[PDB]
């Protein structure tokens, strides 16, 4: 019987007039930060080998290239990605005010400020209400009073807020949320961002037209290493991608359908996605409390952001993609030595809050997801009571719906998986030794080990379509070869192997053969089946750990 | 006309008498150093979840699991994963004295002293004349005065010496055979091994025959993480395989040859291998020195082992694989650090080392090794004189003989790579940006990037068959895409591009399509060819390195 706050607020869509240009594209080429280079404009900046041995160290220690960012302007200029028509929309000029916070852990101290210094350089000033700095309990020494000092230049536009202990990147996002007073929006930036020119009319206007609008701008890659800026591959050509999920619930993308564009009468406009890659996006800053912010049961690490985004689809929102506002996101780099928390139960956080959303949200197809993943099945994911009483008092669509008017593709790309026969650790009949992946994939084989009943790379599942998977890959047989191998899986890919519990039998179906392994040396293979090996016998247990 | 000191030993070679036991075998089961677990006898020590957060922090310092090892006895019993026909041969007792050499570096302490504990329980003691222990700079303390008292257990038979600096693996090797004085033959033995029931008698048995005999016990592998051991994975029914190499110069193995069997009356005596692994292994003590160590140009690591092997070879020697006597090497496990010194720029210096052996020992080989590496082409490896000079005073047999009289079986297995026509960076005409291959393999898209000159990832050669290949890997062009691709290579695979220089073209074959790229966002794929098109314009570079 709940709603959501009505629209107050007057706002009218705007316009694209081709040939005129503005009114909130800047006349006038970016004054460059330094004149010319080290990394102006978005030109990549290439070292070494001089710089060699310290660009590994600050590698290690922050997992991005710090020597070169270290060497490129705060407020340098950056290389415009946008498609042209986008050059020519004028905006109502109406927008709502915005905070934008902008989370941290140990950033590196030239790309936190950097981002800053691209969201003040280019940002309207009326609209930027403040800056709110999200400190998750940080280690560093130079953000603290070093930090605090620097942030006095801005006349106290910037703050930071430090967390007492670390919350975590999804709870450090509430915080900000109510820690960010003064907008009407709610901008949020990861801390290693660069934000394009014209991000913000682009960005805020459809919130302005309907407050249950949130909004995504392009996400762009910047290089760890040489600093220049591309876009993702993904989907149109243009190169629009919405966002989608695997039935374990990772990230995907693909491309933008047909059926998106009739709905739009020109290319760049905003579209329907979704879901969002989480980190960067817009919602008005009531719109998103009446959500209730991010379930607060999710630990770290979610999660989050599929959850707010079948919440916002689902009880009445809209999820937009804006081609017009693009944000550049520095990626990592192998080497880095940043770690996860200790946990006694396990892998527990992040694949608790996977089931916590599934089970409030995806209704029915839990059991995708379950197939895909049945190690979670029986995992204690908590308290969900009063995040299922808010779908139901909002009168929330369902996931069906859900499924089939607004995510219609997903499932084309992502097709539903079979049901499971069972899973758990593949284990030597009376014995101790366990099919042990090894993390090999694509091509590699597999071996045999001692079990440990931890699950990971000794857990497999059989298909109701006869395949033997370990995530997403399947075992198959290697050519020329009895040796069992381990590749990337599609729907009618691979479905050759037939379980029976009873006889403690796994049997290739195109051969005739059984599986069979040698205790020394360890290894698995397929034989011709001889009962009373007695290899080739094997159990499928739950692992089910807690 | 120099020549080697004459073998004034007289020995005989052993006989097998099946069905009758002895005269090295132990007469009895070996006692456990703890009865009741764990670890014995080589059972797998599985352990967690309650030890899983020490076990991946020891797995940092060390590379294996110490908790693990550390509650295994260093008296404990193994596994016998000898063939049973080894139990039955009867040897003279006549045999050389041994020093075993044993180098560390920052080794974990009950690795290293159940290495030696290992040693002692399982070599009979008028045979076992010292064990070196060479420490070759090692920081960490409990190597240090704890090492020294306690070492003072057995009676002054074990000492170390201690390195002034770093000298490295190799040089260390030579200055162990320095220090070691004591016996006929030097036993080299990794610091984190166990050496198997009954290994020393076959070892040295024909060293005794033939002081030009090198011996190699088969090496076997101990899981870093659960201790168990396991022979490895190797081409002979039996599993026996020699040692090879691909002309990269990469230590590979294969299976021991029916031709080498006709030369055996017996399946378990000792065979040829035309290079042995490199970290275990035994010659006589003088004939080490005759054949001057260790070229002392050798740098920190990358045999070295082939070194030796060619010379024992080429100047009248044999190298012998002995089945009989087996050892076990613990295999390090990821997450270790585990790390290379930094110097600038061999590059490597281990490169230097290869490009060492080859150009002394190859002979009209070289050809092949210059076209698997060319970048190695024009890289000072210093000097080389007196190597040299060696070769032609002991009047050594041609790599030519070497390779179709010993070492038959090698092209069989990888075959002689076909000249080159380019090699070094593909970059964009007139352009900075170069393909690069993300470090990707088997399977993965190749990508656009930043030239830096750097070689690595941003390195090709082109066949004159036609193969655009990096490291063993070639390129080829995986549909539906029209993206390049890499994966493994073989002799007649992927014979698909050819490199006009002029034209700055590369074209594929198959199609008609010619290599093309986008700046932004960087990719590489093959396209309709046009003219027009300053993409699809390629030059290739050598990128040389000093
Ligand atoms: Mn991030
Ligand atoms: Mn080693």
């Amino acid at each position: 019987y709940l709603t959501f706050k009505p629209q107050t607020f007057t706002y009218h869509d705007p316009v694209l007039r081709p040939g005129i240009l503005g009114n909130f594209e800047p006349k006038e080429p970016e004054p460059p930060g330094v004149v010319g280079g080290p990394g102006e404009k978005a030109k990549p900046l290439v070292l070494g080998p001089e710089f060699k041995q310290a660009i590994q160290a600050s590698i290690k220690e922050f997992g991005f290239n710090m020597v070169a960012s270290d060497m490129i302007s705060l407020d340098r200029s950056v290389n415009d990605l946008r498609q042209e028509e986008c050059k020519y929309w004028h905006y109502d000029e109406n927008l709502l005010t915005s905070s934008v916070v902008i989370v941290f852990h140990n950033e590196g101290w030239s790309t936190l400020m950097r981002t800053v210094h691209s969201v003040i350089k280019r940002t309207p000033r009326k609209y930027l209400a403040e800056i709110v700095l999200i400190d998750d309990f940080s280690n560093k020494e130079h953000l603290k009073e070093k930090l605090d000092e620097y942030i006095k230049l801005w006349n106290g536009l910037v703050k930071v807020f430090r967390n007492e202990r670390r919350e975590g990147l999804i709870q450090a996002r509430s915080i900000g949320a109510q820690k960010a007073k003064l907008g009407q929006v709610l901008i949020y930036l990861d801390a290693h961002c660069e934000v394009a020119v014209n991000w913000y009319a682009p960005l805020v206007a459809p919130i302005s037209k309907d407050r249950t609008i949130c909004t995504v701008p392009l996400i762009d890659v910047i290089n760890g290493n040489t600093y220049e800026i591309i876009p993702q591959g993904g989907g149109d050509e243009d190169g629009y991608a919405r966002g989608a999920w695997d039935w374990s619930m990772l990230w995907k993308r693909v491309p933008l359908t047909p059926q998106e564009k009739r709905l739009r009468k020109t290319k760049t406009e905003p579209y329907r996605s979704p879901a969002m890659a989480g980190g960067l996006f817009a919602i008005e800053r009531e719109f998103f409390f009446e959500l209730g912010l991010y379930d607060p049961g999710l630990q770290i690490w979610g999660g989050e952001n599929f959850e707010i985004s079948y919440k916002i689809w689902q009880c009445g929102g809209k999820l937009l993609f804006v081609p017009c506002s693009r944000v550049g996101h520095i990626y990592r780099l192998e080497g880095w030595q940043g770690n996860p928390p200790p946990i006694y139960v396990g892998s527990s956080p992040t694949l608790k809050n996977y089931v916590r959303v599934v089970e409030v949200w995806w209704d029915e197809y839990k059991d995708y997801f379950y197939a895909s993943r049945p190690e979670s099945q029986a995992l204690p994911y908590g308290d969900i009571s009063e995040l299922k009483k808010f779908r139901e008092d909002h009168n929330c669509k369902s996931f069906k719906w859900f499924m089939e008017e607004i995510a219609y593709d997903i499932t084309s790309h992502y097709p539903l998986p079979p049901k499971n026969v069972d899973w758990g650790e593949i284990r030597g009949f009376e014995t101790a030794y366990c099919i042990d992946s090894m993390g090999k994939t694509n091509g590699g084989f597999v071996e045999l080990g001692p079990c440990h009943r931890m699950g990971g790379n000794q857990l497999f599942r059989i298909n109701e379509a006869n395949q033997l998977m370990q995530y997403d890959q399947c075992l198959t047989k290697g050519a020329d070869g009895s040796k069992v191998m381990i590749t990337h899986c599609n729907l009618n890919e691979f479905k050759e192997w037939q379980y029976f519990k009873n006889l403690h039998r796994f049997t290739h179906i195109p051969s005739g053969k059984c599986l069979d392994r040698s205790e020394v040396l360890h290894q698995v293979f397929i034989s011709n089946c001889d009962s009373s090996k007695t290899t080739q016998k094997w159990e499928m247990n739950n692992i089910h750990s807690v």
